[PDB]
């Protein structure tokens, strides 16, 4: 018995393997587009890609991350609300069994059909696992889709995810630029949260771009093919691996923009 997305193991039972489930500054949470504060304090963000470089494709048995090299300064966020240098370790999304549901954060109640993570980490703590450790510790991206057109950067993903339909399974995947995910504007909402999935840590700086990307309905069907179970097991469809919102307690959310 173990956590997940199920009738029997989902969120609401997060709680009493991990009672961080319900502390004061967990993820992901409604953003209110009124109450949100413009801060013309916050800068642009920084976002380095250019030299990242992709190693592997693995289905963990609750999503599929992408993974990088970070024993570098390859790829790199920088600037809003962040203070030094995170390096970009994995990406990873979170969708829906139908197309009005799948996103965890939601703006003004709306849900979107997936949601996008690129997770980076704080190099002054040398390591992920310290960095989970820290309240400054992670910068997690955001990027909410909605479905219409097709994204041409998201099909290399769309097209390797029959190799690693099931958990446990993973798959070279060199040579992927994640550039090709990013909407045209960087403006963002950022609030201090925490990971959306056990351990649930308190560590995270989230930035959540107001612009969503759009993918075709075709490419996110690809993405509800895939099994929670390994091979051999009965097959359970990878769908609705997305958390409900969260209290926001004592935090405000901050806008770049007005
Ligand atoms: C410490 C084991 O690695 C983890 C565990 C949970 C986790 N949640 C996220 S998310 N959904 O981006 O907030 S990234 C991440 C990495
Ligand atoms: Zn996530």
């Amino acid at each position: 018995h173990h956590w997940g997305y199920g009738k029997h193991n989902g969120p609401e039972h997060w709680h009493k393997d991990f009672p961080i489930a319900k502390g004061e500054r967990q993820s992901p949470v409604d953003i209110d587009t009124h109450t949100a504060k413009y801060d013309p304090s916050l800068k642009p963000l920084s976002v380095s890609y250019d030299q990242a470089t992709s190693l592997r494709i693995l289905n963990n048995g609750h999503a599929f991350n992408v993974e990088f090299d970070d024993s570098q300064d390859k790829a790199v966020l920088k600037g809003g609300p962040l203070d030094g240098t995170y390096r970009l370790i994995q990406f990873h999304f979170h969708w829906g069994s139908l197309d009005g549901q799948g996103s965890e954060h939601t703006v003004d109640k709306k849900k979107y059909a997936a949601e996008l993570h690129l997770v980076h980490w704080n190099t002054k703590y040398g390591d992920f696992g310290k960095a989970v450790q820290q309240p400054d510790g992670l910068a997690v991206l955001g990027i909410f889709l909605k479905v219409g057109s097709a994204k041409p950067g998201l099909q290399k993903v769309v097209d390797v995810l029959d190799s690693i339909k099931t958990k446990g399974k993973s798959a070279d995947f060199t040579n992927f630029d994640p550039r090709g995910l990013l909407p045209e504007s960087l403006d963002y909402w950022t609030y201090p949260g925490s990971l959306t999935t056990p351990p649930l840590l308190e560590c995270v700086t989230w930035i959540v771009l107001k612009e969503p990307i759009s993918v075709s309905s075709e490419q996110v069907l690809k993405f509800r093919k895939l099994n929670f179970n390994g091979e051999g097991e009965p097959e359970e469809l990878m769908v609705d691996n997305w958390r409900p919102a969260q209290p926001l307690k004592n935090r405000q959310i901050k806008a770049s923009f007005k």
